């Protein structure tokens, strides 16, 4: 009964702690809680970003040195409640995926 | 039965973790958390907020230049569980109704 | 209700990676660990013991406190590694005058 009480209490501090994260340091966690991704929403990102940060070193030992499809493919599996443009940058900033974040930001560069 | 484990433990992590909070940077939502707010009661307090700087800001434009009484509403409406003085302080630091804010510390500096 | 819960669980697993560790480093160790309260709280009551009998030693004229690092290591919850909660205690500015014993005791059995 008033252990929901207690669960949206906790919910309220979460929502009021999040709001106090360094965005230079870790906007991505931010990004998470602040549009409610659950933990198995939130590993499944990580994952897409682990497979294709994977497929771009591999394609750059294949000698590729374009991966424009790799964007593509980012944004068609990503969480919807998530936009492209902020995850990417989020990321970016905090410090993951540096590989392939910056090869999105290069894409993004020439086609926005 | 055994979910008020998990809840009494998220509770002493936020404790911890309002503990961890920049002061200098988000006093007030450290207050709310420190003196135990619900959300209800927090949203209530930014309401007084609201409400009495479009109150200050409607009597500037009508000319008057002294508001000694919205401080004495403020006190009068303000949750009992908080201080009137630290949280204008916290209010104030964290950025939060500056209009306000320094005519309340103005009124104070002149009466305590 | 436990949905909630474990997304509440999840968000604190990912707010504690936010968290200063030049400023906090014991409050996230807790979190990280798993302890719970009463298990935070225990720790702190060894080193207020501790600290006290330090103190106590102290102005009885002792010098080397040995000892106390081995009661230490032997209380803790073993959930915990004595060098990393010991060094964390001292980061966050906690029982200052315990940890620089302690520090300086593993400086000289290390
Ligand atoms: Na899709
Ligand atoms: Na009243
Ligand atoms: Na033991
Ligand atoms: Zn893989
Ligand atoms: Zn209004
Ligand atoms: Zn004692």
């Amino acid at each position: 009964d008033s252990m929901d009480h207690r669960i949206e209490r906790l919910e309220y501090y979460i929502q009021l702690l999040v709001k106090t994260v360094d965005m230079d340091r870790y906007p991505f966690y931010a990004l998470l809680i602040d549009k409610g991704l659950s933990k198995e929403e939130g590993e499944a990102v990580m994952r897409i970003c682990d497979e294709l940060s994977e497929e771009l070193a591999t394609q750059k030992a294949q000698g590729f040195v374009t991966f424009d499809k790799l964007l593509a493919l980012f944004a068609g599996q990503l969480n919807e409640k998530l936009d492209v443009h902020e995850t990417i940058f989020a990321l970016y900033e905090q410090g993951l995926y540096q590989e392939l974040m910056e090869v999105f930001i290069d894409i993004m560069k020439h086609f926005d």
